[PDB]
């Protein structure tokens, strides 16, 4: 197991439009991010996964790129970007850019030429057809959009303004590599690869993710760009299984460092049902099976896990799986303890470290996300009341993760000085904000800070194995072992008292949000009790 700088790293995901606004337009920008690097350094993260800040029409808020080498005017300019890289590096922080190459904006120059001149080479940069099959767009409707100018349908698994790139075109792939090397030379620390498991798509055969040439393309990409460097590459792979992740992350395959797997996220909705048909409560026994599987199947040297609870497309963890009332702070720490002490690279989504929650959206106008808006329009004429629709969106809507970062108790939680913010600031900012989190020595922030420091200083977080222990349904306990070291992690993922039928010899407490001694002696766990102790 060759160790790289990122094996001890914790990554922080920033959603640019909602992090920090510095010019009063109600939207976050690059200078905003740069001004908060001391805060992130204090937190201890070693890298930032920066969501798209490239030139874009914003149909999918940055994931529909019109120019891979230009900063969207709304975030600032290339000078601001360069300074961010510089200032971040000065503080031990690397920047991981969001690589979105499965598709581009329909306003990208390649597509404009493809449509304007169907004989051009860029025409083959996309996927066209005369007779469309029944493939569907992930944002609703057909994945094929009819273009009346050229008289053919172009593929788009996402919005109509996000035409898919043709990865069978070796020349297109090379263009992508040239663009990737453009960013590599600027000093980035890696790439977060957007739906990367779709580049092996074969539309005509209804093959989307995990296509036959997927890994060959990744090997080619690696060899043509990031491979020669020591960067962190993580792919967003919704169709990833432990076996597939081994192929992606085992160093011997020369592909990626790790990938985001969404099997645990699948528990947020009924099996074989739309994400909108959400599950009210976390099936802890189900989560235990999934986490244990990924921990066991990806043994050191054979692969590497990424660890996350939420992102810019998911409900904040406290709202979907934690507690947002009497045990908000405690459940937040519990969930933090539970995830970060497993083997892998953990990712913290902005606001997660202070325990932010979903937002109580009142109506559709207040929303912004095309996915939710498309869902609402369809659902309303298919048996769903507006109230039922708004209820699903308040729980699952991607906009819940996109409300402004809550810095303090001043106007707009200190996010901006503008009359209004692009997305509304959650009123709970009066109680939930960075300033208040930093002031309280035992706040959620310090739990994450401590977890981050434990990983940077102790090899066992990486070297130790993982063993799930038999416990009550809602109790998530496991031990990490290596050499003469044995670590016991116990987390009561429950709003109520649970049993703990174990006997151990505690020799050291690494971290705890409660009186771990009392729990061990009384053989019972208080709601959301969580701790890691070194045992004999
Ligand atoms: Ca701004
Ligand atoms: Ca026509
Ligand atoms: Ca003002």
């Amino acid at each position: 197991m060759q160790k790289h700088w990122w094996h001890k790293a914790t990554v922080y995901q920033i959603y640019p439009k909602s992090f920090m606004d510095t010019n009063g337009d109600g939207i976050g920008d690059l200078k905003g991010i740069t001004s908060k690097l001391d805060y992130l350094q204090k937190l201890g993260v070693m890298a930032i996964w920066l969501s798209p800040v490239y030139d874009s029409p914003m149909d999918d808020n940055g994931y529909d790129i019109a120019n891979y080498e230009a900063i969207a005017d709304i975030f600032g300019n290339m000078a601001d970007m360069d300074n961010l890289l510089t200032q971040a590096k000065m503080r031990g922080i690397k920047i991981i850019m969001d690589l979105v190459v499965n598709h581009t904006s329909d306003e990208h120059a390649w597509f404009i030429e493809a449509r304007e001149h169907p004989d051009s080479s860029e025409r083959d940069y996309y996927i066209w057809c005369d007779q469309p099959n029944d493939l569907e767009s992930i944002f609703g409707g057909s994945a094929w959009q009819y273009d009346d100018k050229s008289d053919q349908y172009y593929l788009h698994f996402f919005s109509k303004k996000q035409p898919d790139l043709n990865w069978e075109n070796a020349n297109l792939r090379q263009k992508i590599y040239d663009m990737m090397n453009f960013w590599i030379d600027k000093g980035i620390g890696g790439f977060r690869m957007d739906v990367i498991d779709m580049i092996g798509k074969i539309p005509a055969q209804h093959i989307v993710s995990n296509g036959p040439k997927l890994h060959a393309y990744l090997k080619e990409m690696n060899a043509a760009s990031f491979g020669q460097h020591d960067l962190l590459t993580v792919g967003e792979t919704w169709g990833a299984t432990p076996e597939i992740a081994k192929q992606y992350s085992n160093p011997v395959n020369h592909e990626l460092s790790m990938v985001f797997q969404f099997e645990h996220i699948g528990l947020q909705h009924k099996p074989e049902a739309p994400k909108w048909d959400y599950v009210k409560e976390l099936n802890v026994p189900a989560l235990k099976t999934i986490f244990n599987k990924w921990q066991t199947e990806l043994e050191l040297g054979q692969g590497w896990n990424s660890l996350f609870w939420n992102n810019h497309d998911l409900p904040r963890v406290l709202s979907i799986w934690g507690n947002t009332g009497k045990y908000r702070e405690k459940s937040a720490k519990a969930l933090a303890i539970l995830l970060h002490l497993m083997r892998g690279t953990p990712y913290i989504y902005q606001g997660e470290e202070i325990g932010m929650t979903n937002y109580p959206f009142k109506d559709l106008n207040e929303l912004d996300d095309i996915e939710s808006l498309n869902y609402a329009k369809e659902a309303f004429t298919n048996g769903k009341s507006m109230e039922t629709i708004m209820d699903s969106i308040r729980m699952i809507g991607r906009d819940n993760a996109r409300t402004p970062m809550q810095w303090d108790a001043s106007q707009n939680a200190g996010f901006s000085t503008a009359d209004k913010t692009w997305l509304p600031v959650n009123p709970n900012y009066k109680d939930i904000n960075v300033q208040a989190a930093l002031k309280n020595s035992n706040s959620i922030f310090y739990t994450y800070q401590q977890l981050i420091q434990l990983r940077k200083e102790n090899d066992w977080l990486v070297d130790a194995d993982f063993e799930l222990l038999p416990t009550a349904d809602k109790v998530f306990a496991y031990l990490r072992k290596v050499r003469e070291e044995r670590y016991l992690i116990v987390v009561n993922v429950s709003d109520q008292e649970e049993v703990l039928e174990i006997d151990v010899d505690k020799q050291e407490t690494l971290i705890s949000n409660t009186n771990e001694s009392a729990a061990l002696a009384n053989h019972k766990l208080q709601p959301w009790d969580a701790f890691c102790i070194k045992i004999l």
